[PDB]
This record gives structure tokens, sequence and C-alpha cells, in this order.
């Protein structure tokens, strides 16, 4: 029960089911309420065997994720050269995680400890409690405290406003549990809708210590084919900053924009969707300005009993696809829209252009083969505020992956990549490998 933070295997399986019309479920605001996954599963309409295979995997995964005790591990030769997608940015070359889990009807507790080797992202200590939260449920709302990662929007490679490519921040978070449409007769048109609010404290944020990220996101689906999102973030507070309830208003540094996802299955019967996101650095009342852009197209197919996932996605984190040295920059918050050098927005940082494609096959067996190509111009102004991509570079890379159960429930995750670069700080070739061991108590 409770929150379900960024998992990549889960998301792709849910997205497959959703875009094929077998379930109806928003996947553009993480973490997801499990109670909302459960509801969509109870009104699931499969018609192929491939679809029953994927379906059965959903609860199996949530059992894995929320097992009483869970040991996780990651090791690698080096940092990947290209930026990584949803659920795929590791903060160190070598990691080891121990988590105690417990949840019920009205509670979710995830006590997570991590120890690290060969830091990529800076920290106070090689020990940390990232991902660690406790949550309680009341009146269909989940209230959470901890270091919970989020994902805001329909993109697979990044969120332009609140992503994953950075250490999760300590704070409060609130959400609907079940996300049904409003009962009120004159609001029933809105459809399934969801809010997320969060107040967080930035870590080691030099230029203005203890800076807060306060934010809000709203989504709704008026028709099964269209989801619409809105989200806003303000960088606020800190040492030498106004921190009054008064100064805290909306009328700091702001980011704000919209996203959408349009499913084609309900009309053309194609298990294909397209999506977009537009976040701006300034706000013209109702619309944003100084805009970063993101768009993509995704498909989801059955083979025999196997499943195939693919997406093609383009990002532009310049200002209006031309102007540089303003995206993820600020004049008060001078370290920019980054924690410990790593972007709170898109994995690239600001002023970046990115096209990426990914295909993956998933066996009945639940082996998962993947292939990923990417082209990326990054940090053209060699901005120090971005430690993810310190230098102006053009990246042309390929990344292969394999996921599979090795022994009973012990799962192994490998990766292998090559990156053509002009001035990277990481080996042109490398390989990583992760492990998951769930235990009962
Ligand atoms: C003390 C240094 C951190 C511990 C690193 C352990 C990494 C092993 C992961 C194995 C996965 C195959
Ligand atoms: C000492 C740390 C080195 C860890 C490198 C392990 C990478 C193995 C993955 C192989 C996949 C093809
Ligand atoms: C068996 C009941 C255990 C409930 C523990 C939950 C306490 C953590 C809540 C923190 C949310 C702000
Ligand atoms: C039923 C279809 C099975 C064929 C799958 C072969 C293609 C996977 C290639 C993986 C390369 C990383
Ligand atoms: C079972 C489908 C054929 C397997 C193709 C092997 C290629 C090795 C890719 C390894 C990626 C980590
Ligand atoms: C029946 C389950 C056994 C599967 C074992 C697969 C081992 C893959 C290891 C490859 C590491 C590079
Ligand atoms: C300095 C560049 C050397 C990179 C060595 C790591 C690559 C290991 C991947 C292949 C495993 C068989
Ligand atoms: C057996 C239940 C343990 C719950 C721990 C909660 C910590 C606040
Ligand atoms: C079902 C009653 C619980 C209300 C708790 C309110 C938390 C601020
Ligand atoms: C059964 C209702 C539990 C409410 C918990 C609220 C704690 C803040
Ligand atoms: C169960 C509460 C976890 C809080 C961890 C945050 C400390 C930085
Ligand atoms: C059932 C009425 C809910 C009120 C919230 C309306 C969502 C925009
Ligand atoms: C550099 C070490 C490579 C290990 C591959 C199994
Ligand atoms: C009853 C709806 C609550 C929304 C909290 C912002
Ligand atoms: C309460 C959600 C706020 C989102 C506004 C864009
Ligand atoms: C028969 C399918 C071939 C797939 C090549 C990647
Ligand atoms: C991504 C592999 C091709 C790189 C050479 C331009």
């Amino acid at each position: 029960a409770g929150l379900v933070v960024n998992d990549n295997d889960l998301r792709n399986d849910l997205a497959w089911l959703s875009d094929r019309g077998v379930i109806h479920l928003s996947l553009s605001t993480w973490p997801l309420s499990q109670e909302e996954i459960a509801r969509a599963l109870k009104k699931a309409k499969p018609s192929y065997s491939s679809e029953q295979v994927v379906l059965a995997r959903i609860n199996q995964r949530l059992s894995a994720l929320k097992a009483d005790f869970r040991v996780t591990g990651y090791t690698s030769t080096d940092q990947p050269g290209t930026p990584q997608g949803f659920g795929q940015t590791q903060p160190a070359d070598n990691s080891l995680g121990l988590a105690f889990n417990n949840s019920g009807e009205w509670w979710d507790v995830h006590l997570q400890g991590n120890v690290e080797g060969g830091e990529r992202i800076s920290n106070g200590s090689r020990f940390n409690a990232n991902g660690a939260y406790g949550a309680v449920k009341f009146w269909n709302q989940w209230l959470s405290f901890g270091q919970v990662p989020q994902w805001w929007g329909p993109g697979y490679e990044g969120s332009l406003i609140r992503g994953d490519a950075m250490r999760p921040m300590t704070g409060f978070l609130m959400q609907r549990a079940e996300q049904a449409a409003p009962e009120t007769w004159w609001l029933r048109w809105v459809g399934p809708w969801q809010y997320q609010i969060s107040a967080s404290q930035m870590n080691q944020y030099n230029a203005v210590p203890h800076a807060k990220i306060i934010g809000g996101r709203f989504t709704f689906s008026p028709i099964q084919s269209l989801e619409l999102g809105a989200s806003r973030i303000m960088q606020w507070g800190g040492k030498g900053r106004p921190e009054s309830l008064s100064n805290f208003w909306d009328g700091g540094n702001q980011l704000a924009g919209f996203d959408f996802k349009f499913k084609l299955e309900p009309t053309l019967g194609w298990p294909v969707s397209f999506y977009g996101q537009m976040i701006g650095e300034d706000e013209s009342g109702f619309l944003p300005s100084a805009n970063m852009f993101l768009g993509g197209i995704e498909g989801h197919h059955g083979w025999g009993k196997d499943a195939v996932n693919w997406y093609l996605e383009a990002h532009d984190t310049r200002t209006n696809m031309s102007r540089t040295n303003y995206s993820y920059t600020h004049h008060i918050y001078k370290d920019g829209y980054y924690q410990q050098g790593y972007p709170l927005g898109d994995a690239m940082g600001g002023d970046g252009q990115l096209v990426a494609g990914k295909v993956e096959l998933i066996t009945e067996d639940n082996q998962r083969w993947s292939t990923r190509l990417v082209y990326a111009k990054v940090n053209p102004e060699n901005q120090s505020i971005n430690k993810a991509f310190p230098h102006a570079d053009t990246l042309k890379g390929i990344q292969l992956g394999w996921s599979g159960d090795v022994y009973q429930s012990v799962r192994l995750n490998t990766s292998l990549w090559y990156t053509n670069a002009n001035n990277s700080d990481s080996d042109d070739v490398g390989a990583s490998a992760g492990i998951e061991i769930p235990f009962s108590l």
C-alpha cells in the first residue's frame, strides 16, 4: 500500500497496458498511489494472452518493490556519457541499499539506507537515507515525509520541471489515493484528476543555504484519449531570504508549464500515443514564457505472448529554442535550478537539445532486452552550475540493456554503452550492473 516511487519496469508495464486500453491510469505524476493502481486493475479488460502476462506482472512487481526487507546493489565501470531516463540516474558508481518496508490501509513506511562508492553526485557522507519516507492516509489523501523522488510529466527521458536526475530532497508531499472523477454533476466532465503538492529543502545548496522548493501539479483526463497537466514550482526561502507566510504568495524563482498525452487506441485502435511538455522560466499570468520544450511519440505492441515498448522523444532546454544562458539559471538562486550540481529538471541541464529512441522486448519469462540511441548537444555555454554535463559537448551514444531473474526472486539489471563525445569526463565505453533481492520477515 501507499506511495510507489519511480520504478522503470513498473512504469513501462503500466504504460503498455494503458496505451492499449486494457487499463486507464495516469502515469505522468509520480510517485503513484498504489490504491489507484489497484482500482484500474479491477476494471481491466484484457483480450490477448500477451495482455494477461503483463497484467499478472503488475502485482508481482509491487510485491517485489514493497517486500518486507529489500537489498539493492549497483556497480559500474563509470558514469554513462549520455543522460539517463525515468528511474535510471544513479548517484554513484557503486551503491548498496537496505530497506525495511511496511504498509497498510492507512500507512506506508519505507526505511531506506544507502552506502556509496565513487560519488558522481556530491554529498555530506557516503551514507544516506534517499528514498526513505513514512506516509499516512486520511480522507483519501496521502501525507508523506522523507526524501521521496518525483516525476512530473509524460516524458520517458526527462521532466522539464521536476525529474529524477539528482538526489531526492527532504520534505512533505501530498496526493489523492484514489483518483476517481468528481461526483458533483457539473464537474463530472473533468474526469480522473490528481494533485500533488510538495514542500522541500535543498541540500548543500551553497549560494543560498536551506533553500526551499515548493510546488504544485494538477492533471485531468476529460476523455479517455487526452490527459492534460499543469505544474508550478517556486524556489523560495533560504539564508538572507524572505521566509514569511506573506512573502510566500503567488501573485523567489518560478518554473511553470503544461503537459499532455494523447492516446490513439480509443479511436484508431493503434496502441500508440504522443505527448508533449512546455515549461517556462517566466509567467505571463496564465501562460508561461522563456519556454523549454519536450515532445515524443510512443507505441506498445504484443508479439507472441511477449511485449514490445518503444518511444521517440525530443527535448529542447534552451530558451525558445535559440537563446542560451537563461534556462535553469537564476540571479538570486545563483547555483541555478540544480541540487549538488545535478538538475532538478531534465537530466541534461539547461541549453540542451536531445533526440532519443528506445525499443524493448519483454518476454513472458520477464526477461527484458533494450536498445537506446541518443543524440545530445549539452551545456553549450560551459556553465559551472551543471556538474552533470560540465562541458559543451555533442553526444552520440548507443545503450543496450538486459533485465532478468537469476535465482528465484533475485533480479539482475545490466547495461552496456558507447558514447562518441568531444570532451566528456567519462569513458567512451562502459557497463553497469544492478541487483534486487526481496525478503520476507
Ligand atoms: C563500501 C563501498 C560501497 C559498496 C559497493 C558494493 C557494490 C556491489 C554491487 C553488486 C551488484 C552486482
Ligand atoms: C570494480 C568496479 C567495476 C564494476 C564493473 C561491473 C560491470 C559489469 C557489467 C557487464 C555487462 C556486460
Ligand atoms: C502499524 C502502524 C504503523 C504506522 C506508522 C506510520 C508513521 C509515519 C507517518 C509519517 C507521515 C508524515
Ligand atoms: C517472439 C519474438 C522474439 C524475438 C526477439 C529477438 C530480438 C531481441 C534483440 C535484443 C538485442 C538487445
Ligand atoms: C534472446 C534474444 C537474442 C539475444 C541477443 C544477444 C545480444 C547481447 C546484448 C547484451 C546487452 C547487455
Ligand atoms: C532460470 C534462471 C537463470 C538465469 C540466469 C541468467 C544469468 C545471466 C548473468 C549474465 C551476467 C553478465
Ligand atoms: C578506460 C576504458 C576501459 C573501459 C573498460 C570497461 C568496459 C567493460 C565492458 C565490457 C565487459 C566485457
Ligand atoms: C511492525 C510495524 C512497524 C512500523 C514502524 C513505524 C515507524 C514509525
Ligand atoms: C480519518 C480522520 C483522520 C484525520 C487526520 C487529520 C490529519 C491532519
Ligand atoms: C484510521 C485513520 C488513521 C488516521 C491517521 C492520521 C495521522 C496523522
Ligand atoms: C521514516 C522517516 C525518514 C526520514 C529520512 C530523512 C532524513 C534526511
Ligand atoms: C466531487 C467534487 C470534487 C471537487 C474538486 C473538483 C476538481 C476540479
Ligand atoms: C573493468 C571490469 C569489467 C568487468 C566485466 C565483467
Ligand atoms: C478534498 C480535496 C483536497 C485537495 C487538497 C489540496
Ligand atoms: C493545486 C495544484 C496547482 C497547479 C497549478 C498549475
Ligand atoms: C525477427 C526480429 C529481428 C529483430 C532484430 C533486432
Ligand atoms: C552511436 C554510434 C555511432 C557513432 C558514430 C558517429
